C-alpha cells in the first residue's frame, strides 16, 4: 500500500431522505451519471445505450454510449447483479472514470436490463460499489481498490455524511479521510467481523429502556446504499409491535399524531449505545390524527452468506457520520454535524 497526501470529496444530492447521489464522469469526453455510492456492494454500473427502450427505466435515465468514448476498452463478459429491491443485468466494459477530481481506469457493467420497479423510482442512474472484491460479481476490481493503487490518498479510508432533507449540502463522501466540519466529538471504531464485507457485530437493540431484541448478539451491515435501518421479518415484527406500528404492503406506519411520542431506539455497537429518537426514524409529514406516517425502519431478509443481518442505512448515517477504514478493517462512528 502507497499513501500520498490527497483527499477527494464528492458532493451528494439528497432526494427525499431516501436517495443520496453524486456525479461521476465515464469516457472521453466524459458522459456524466448520477450515482449512489454503496458500501453494501462492490460493482460499478450505469444504464447502457444498448438497453432496449421497451425498458421504461432506460428511457428515464442517462445511458452510456461506448461509440462516443475514445478511451473505451471492450470486454463483453455478461453479469447479473442482485439487490434487495430488484435485479439488473448487462455486460462488462472498461473506460476512464472521474470521481471527485480523481481519474481512474475502471471496469464497470453496462446495464441492458433494468426493471421499471424499482428503477423508475430512482433519481440516480447507476451505482458505485464501495465494498470489497470478495463481494464483487465477476471478481472485478472495485473502484476504491483502483484509487488505493494510485498511491494518491492520504489514508486508506473513506467517509460518509448524509444530511437531513432541506438549499444546503445533501451529503458528502470524502476519499482519503473525513471532514471535521460534519462530525462532533470522537470517533468510536468497531472492528469488522471479517474482511470482505462492511459488517460488524451488534450486541443488542433496545426499544425504550429494555434490551428487547438482539439479546444473544447479531449482525449489522453498514450500508450506505440502503435508505432505511432494516432487520429480519421476525425482528421487525417484534420491534413494530413494541412501537404500536401497523404493517402495510411495503412499510409500517403510525398515526401521524402518535409520531413524536414513540420511544427511542438504541443499537449497541462496540463500546457505545447509538440512539435514535422518533424524530430520527419517523417521516413526520404531518401531526394529523387523520393521517398515516411512515417509519424509516423496514423488514428485509438479507440472504446468506451476508444475511440474516440488520442493515444500518441512511436512517442511521444521518445521525452518525461514518468512516470506513480499509487499512484497519473497521468502521468509525461520530455524531454528525
Ligand atoms: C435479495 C437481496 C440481495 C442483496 C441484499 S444486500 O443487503 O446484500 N444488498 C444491498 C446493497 N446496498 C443496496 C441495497 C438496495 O437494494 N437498496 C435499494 C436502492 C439501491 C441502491 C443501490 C443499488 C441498488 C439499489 C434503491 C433502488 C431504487 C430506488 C431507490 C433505492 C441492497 C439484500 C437482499
Ligand atoms: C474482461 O476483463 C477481465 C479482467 O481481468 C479479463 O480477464 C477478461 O479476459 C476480459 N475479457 C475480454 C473478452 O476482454
Amino acid at each position: 500500500l502507497t499513501l500520498g497526501n490527497t483527499t477527494s470529496s464528492v458532493i451528494l444530492t439528497n432526494y427525499m431522505d431516501t436517495q443520496y447521489y453524486g456525479e461521476i464522469g465515464i469516457g472521453t469526453p466524459p458522459q456524466t451519471f448520477k450515482v449512489v455510492f454503496d458500501t453494501g456492494s462492490s460493482n460499478v454500473w450505469v444504464p447502457s445505450s444498448k438497453c432496449s427502450r421497451l425498458y421504461t427505466a432506460c428511457v428515464y435515465h442517462k445511458l452510456f454510449d461506448a461509440s462516443d468514448s475514445s478511451s473505451y476498452k471492450h470486454n463483453g463478459t455478461e453479469l447479473t447483479l442482485r439487490y434487495s429491491t430488484g435485479t439488473v443485468s448487462g455486460f462488462l466494459s472498461q473506460d476512464i472514470i472521474t470521481v471527485g477530481g480523481i481519474t481512474v481506469t475502471q471496469m464497470f457493467g453496462e446495464v441492458t436490463e433494468m426493471p421499471a420497479l424499482p428503477f423508475m423510482l430512482a433519481e440516480f442512474d447507476g451505482v458505485v460499489g464501495m465494498g470489497f472484491i470478495e463481494q464483487a460479481i465477476g471478481r472485478v476490481t472495485p473502484i476504491f481498490d483502483n484509487i488505493i493503487s494510485q498511491g494518491v490518498l492520504k489514508e486508506d479510508v473513506f467517509s460518509f455524511y448524509y444530511n437531513r432533507d432541506s438549499q444546503s449540502l445533501g451529503g458528502q463522501i470524502v476519499l482519503g479521510g473525513s471532514d471535521p466540519q460534519h462530525y462532533e466529538g470522537n470517533f468510536h471504531y468497531i472492528n469488522l467481523i471479517k474482511t470482505g464485507v462492511w459488517q460488524i457485530q451488534m450486541k443488542g437493540v433496545s426499544v425504550g429502556s429494555s434490551t428487547l431484541l438482539c439479546e444473544d448478539g447479531c449482525l449489522a451491515l453498514v450500508d450506505t446504499g440502503a435508505s432505511y435501518i432494516s432487520g429480519s421479518t421476525s425482528s421487525i415484527e417484534k420491534l413494530m409491535e413494541a412501537l404500536g406500528a401497523k404493517k402495510r404492503l411495503f412499510d409500517y406506519v403510525v398515526k401521524c399524531n402518535e409520531g413524536p411520542t414513540l420511544p427511542d431506539i438504541s443499537f449497541h455497537l462496540g463500546g457505545k449505545e447509538y440512539t435514535l429518537t422518533s424524530a430520527d426514524y419517523v417521516f413526520q409529514e404531518s401531526y394529523s390524527s387523520k393521517k398515516l406516517c411512515t417509519l424509516a425502519i423496514h423488514a428485509m431478509d438479507i440472504p446468506p452468506p451476508t444475511g440474516p443481518t440488520w442493515a444500518l442505512g441512511a436512517t442511521f448515517i444521518r445521525k452518525f457520520y461514518t468512516e470506513f477504514d480499509r487499512r484497519n478493517n473497521r468502521i468509525g462512528f461520530a455524531l454528525a454535524r
